[PDB]
């Protein structure tokens, strides 16, 4: 915070003559100098404004709802990665539908699920170590294909600075409990499952490794992160009967 | 502009000896210093070149065709947003097809519609105010779902600096009068409508608010902005008969 | 002027994701850095705000009315100053009252004369010279005291950069045609003169010199500068009869 | 605050040899460099010391006693100003004498009123507005002159950054309850009024406007601010009888 | 001083070709760069030129005549101030008239006393102390009011850096031996005293303290400082008879 | 240009006290700082003033008279240069005398030809190329020596930044139509030619190439540039008879 | 060298949208800033471009041919210089003609000797010394004048940083084996000598000293340095017969 | 020195208002900025204050008494060092005791010899040389061991910038004429010698060389430097008898 906002100093009148605080006058001079510098670089900004950057989805619009799923420890050898989850498509749908619906009900407002993200969050199990986390994934395969429990690292994704990676699971492929802007209806998992076209094909298979030259022991927290926009009317909630 | 481009100074020869302008020689020295600095930071740029940014679609490739649709005034209470449009899917398609085709015909070149954007452009109705604009939207719902006229603000999109927001309406969902690279054929709205699979489901529902602590009065201009790439041959237009 | 005010760049939405112009984001970063610097120096400004400076009366409040009186040439020897005017108190009052009233009538608004200033404005009569102007003055004396036409310079006032000096003639001493906030009444010079208590005592005696080591030839323009504040009602002027 | 004042580091003696902290020695070196810079700019300060600035009267010597008088709301059209007060000279004296004497009694010390200031303090009645305040005033007029309630703005005083203007009411013109350095005597308003020579002539007439292009609603707090210097002896207060 | 003024270098002609010193040419280049910078900040100065500062009266126009009056030692307790002088109005006038007239006669030129200043000059009586001086004053009181010899400090004036304070004694209140621009006449103290209207009311009562937390011993030199402008004609002084 | 020259701000006098604009006072402070810096580097300039540079003859004294001679296109292979002109000494003298005399007559003032320069001016015949121009020359040879039309490049002169090279043809070698400071007499080419001692020996043979790795097509403009100083008396031209 | 020239980064297209490398975009921004700075200083360069400097003849056009002549050791006392060579004019011509012709034959191309330079190159004969070299010379004298072997130093030439001095021997005075642009003819020294007008008058007499306060021992290498421009046609050399 | 210490500017009082010099106010602002910077780096100094440096013993506490012993010239070959002194232990004690006692008597105060230092001071015997001095030493050996007069240099001590090296001779090993804090007694060399336990073992053997690649001739001054602290009472010296 500031002390005076930007209303520093004052003014008074003596014998028709007008006095103003010296520090405020010096700010006016310095602000004029800055205003001149703002105009000198405007054409430079116009060059930079040929391009755009993307707002962080998790700090940006929509609320975050973190449906944590499970925790797990793995020990990973150097230059390898270990599989984090090996659910079938049906088991992943059971967890997706069951954990979100039971956590969120009652859903009392119209809302739309903007995106579904698979969240991998990693932390060391020992102090005084120095290394970074890597990641690889796939999202679909023959239902009778069983993934290797451990693979060698090859051009992996490098996990970001806070040791979190979030992978978007697009509506193309992965089914949401709430498709569009809607109120909830009566629903159940069997209805949900039956209306998914390819329940057994899509399922996140995620691997985790490090950049260490020794074995490291890792704690993993896995979550589904829903981005949600609500459409709550500007009206009161009354006890029945109303009025 | 510059005065001399970068051809400052000159040269002459006196008694076999070659003279060159002092200012040009001082530029050669300064350019060598800069060249050395360019090489010192090259490895730093290589780090930055691990990442990429996205060209502004409206300043970038393709031409812009702004099909303005209507204007509207709303008064919006603090912490709320008011609905801008409430067309059914059919009415939105009538406006989309009718306004674009009638504005653009005759379409005399092969062309492709790259993208369709919904443009929301906002301006204050009073001077001496200080506040910013916010936005929320949805794109589909049950045809018998009628959107709330006013909602409370919750994690909205913050409209950009020039008080314009443009929302992409992807070919996935929203139907275009010209699908691919094509010449025009004979067409009409009934043919168009009949070949859209889900005419009644998709329709932009957009809300507008502010960051003000008082009621504000807003003027809204809504447009469809088409990005178009043309394929005009390098040939003459002659009066018939040719040659 | 600027090109974009401070509304540089824009924003758009693609697949729920929000893009903003890179140059605008870089300005937001730079403005945060400046905001931090503004807070670091606030305590320094608080020290400077212990003192105050005075607004230029001629660029400040009240309008200026320059009643030019006469012009005059003098040649001045080094280290001396020559007298500019030698009116008695009555002759100065005749010029003061006559020149202001005749120039300003009709005076159609309530108004107050804030201050009366004696303006000395000097310009060289030869090019390619380099020197500055000096000034000395007195404001009252025995009516039978006649001032020396030329004096030696001793600790004079150094005229300011634009070769103008303006000396305040305070209501204490010098009589104004309009004393307070008033409408005009029927008036004449004899009424005015008779109501001045000491008409013969007060009169500006002003001398002019230079900082040159040679004789210089100077053109002098002498004026009375009135500072006036008007109280014009917010009402129409109609042709009689009104309504 | 600081942590160590300027007594950083220490010293010890080993085998006749004297050790001192490295950071303190580096400060001694840096202070010598600064001392050298202080001497390089001394002649520059001597140039600046040809001029002087004025200490803020309200942060400077004498105590402040704010006798608030009343509050008021005005709505002011663009380019106009509205009258704040329209008291006669007698009514202004009644408020001046009554409010100060009743607030301050018992006055138990010798003291002098240094100055009397008319304080105008302004604040917006709506949030999210951006504009500044302007002021105009007069101090005397025919007692049967009634000021216009609203005037058009013409070269006004621009109120200072904190939205306060303070206008000096000099002893020349405006009468004080305590004239010089004195103890209080028995006094009353009738005695006070009778000894003022021109009670009906002097009275502050103050107008307020803005720099806005819309109507704005303003809250006004008006006060008399007395600057007072006390002469309290360095002696005890005892319960009677003393000693 | 400089060595070459600003006439560094030279020029010569060889075979029609003109050579100039390299250092002078480099100054011409640097001066052009500065000239460009002078124009970049001109608009900033125009902002600062909205305000004005006041020339030091003692370094400014008019000569200084320091009529020292007396010296005095006081010991002052912390948070208190001791009275410096306690003359009646008549005794102060005797010292003012007697000391100035006897010091200055013969007064051989026309002159005007611009201002009269009361000078308080303070110096420590012990070395190796660190503290500053404070001041408070009054200028008039009932003739039978006797000032307290010691008062507690309350919002005092902080003496300036050189341990001098000078208080203006205006013609309004305090009588001068020479009123306006005049030659001297035959005069004496009785004539002077009799023509002062209120001889017994006005008299400077000045107090001195410190910012020390211990008792300090102070040496005080008190003077009247006259600012004088002379009007000496540009004529010879001859031995009589002239010519 | 500047707005105020260096006469920014002003001064006025209030109650003997002298006010000056704050921006002007801040310039005085900054100029003192610069004056101090000017003296710190004076000894450095004295080192640079041990050497001298040469004024551009074409921007320097004497007027320029460009007698263009012809234009020509050449295509030049990489690492080669092509001959620009192959006149005998007599043909070069015919062009030199004929083109200058016919262009300049009537020559109505006393004047001296300071220098004669051969001007080679080059420009590309295609856009979007990047290369520089080179030059080689000789000035005399056996009259029956015929120069090679194309030579390989070997340590050539690199043409200056503006693609002009000017080669001095000294009076030693090359004959001028006007030898010294003179009025014109009756003259003709035969008289001129007969008085040249070695008409057939001296003749500029100039070659042009590039720094390109491809063939380039060049447009060449060749001129004689005369530097002339005139001695025109300060007298009127009258219609005959005079007076 | 650089790694990427100035082609850093790349571009790709995803869903009509265009991405470019961040480092390249940051270079574009920085280059725009530099371009703006280039235009700010252009007027400053125009001032510097009033003057010119001279290209180093030995790094500049024409090839260098160093005909070393002899080596010599001298011991030189402080403040003195010793003679380096004392040839008559004939002996200097024998060395000049004989050493150049025998070194350079066969001369197979048309060429011109641009300049002849006398090269003095000096090196210390002891390590761990610190001093500089000085030079003085003359170029002609009565043939029966014999130069002093040692002279006292008086305003000498200070040899340049690399301990080489090169003195131009102009065609005016000193005769060249090849006068103009020519092929070689049959020639011999007697023919050459007989056609020199003043063989016995011109001869370089050069002296060498130091800035040391002790005796120093110096090794001297003396050479004639010819600057030569060749005119080699762009044609093949074939074995006879050609074609 | 400075001109004003840090008491620049002054203050005065006009109409209750307090003026202070502008340059002093600008210093107050700049000092506040510096005070803020002092607090920003305090934590950095705390890091540096983890370590300590040692006061130069010769500029530090205790007085210096330089008992010069002898002078000597040596010529030293490259990469070698020559012996400076070859005294036995007894001869070194004779010089140490005899030279100090005879130089210093009468010793009239209580005092302690803090340290004894062997001083080697070197200077070149020729000008215009560039090289540095090296040193090696030993302090004890078998009395019948005779040191080599010249040794090859191997990892020597590099003499400091002023060409002085001072080697501490500790009380452990080397005997002092005054052991502790004492008055002098009657003493002689035989008493001194007899009470030294190992007179023949300890003796400084010092060698000197250079970093030159040539022979150099060196002048050597060798001294014993005593550091002494005196305990002189604060009492008068009277002529006997006292009082």
């Amino acid at each position: 915070s500031l002390r005076y906002s930007r209303h520093d100093g004052t003014s008074c009148v003596i014998d028709n003559h007008h006095l103003k605080s010296l520090g405020a006058v010096l700010n006016d001079v310095r602000r004029k100098k800055d205003r001149i510098r703002e105009a000198e670089y405007e054409p430079i900004i116009d060059i930079a404004d040929q391009y755009m950057v993307t707002e962080d989805p998790f700090r940006g619009p929509g609320k975050n709802v973190r449906i944590t799923l499970f925790k797990e420890i793995r020990r990973v050898h150097p230059d390898t990665m270990k599989l984090v989850c090996n659910w079938s498509g049906k088991e992943f749908l059971r967890e997706t539908w069951t954990r979100f619906i039971s956590e969120e009900f009652p859903i009392t407002t119209d809302q739309e699920i903007m995106d579904l993200w698979f969240e991998l969050q990693l932390r060391p199990m020992h102090p005084n170590r120095c290394y970074k986390f890597t990641m690889q994934y796939a999202l679909g395969a023959h239902p009778d294909y069983v993934a290797h429990d451990v693979i060698r690292q090859q051009d992996p994704y490098y996990v970001g600075p806070n040791n979190i990676e979030r992978i978007n699971l697009s509506k193309k492929g992965f089914a949401f409990p709430l498709t569009c802007l809607q109120s909830v209806y009566n629903d159940n998992f069997e209805r949900f499952f039956d209306d998914v076209l390819w329940p057994y094909f899509y399922r996140p298979l995620v691997y985790v490794g490090t950049t260490s030259a020794e074995i490291e022991e890792i704690m993993i927290e896995v979550s589904l992160l829903f981005k949600i926009k609500e459409f709550a009317p500007d009206v009161p909630l009354f006890t029945g009967p109303a009025y």
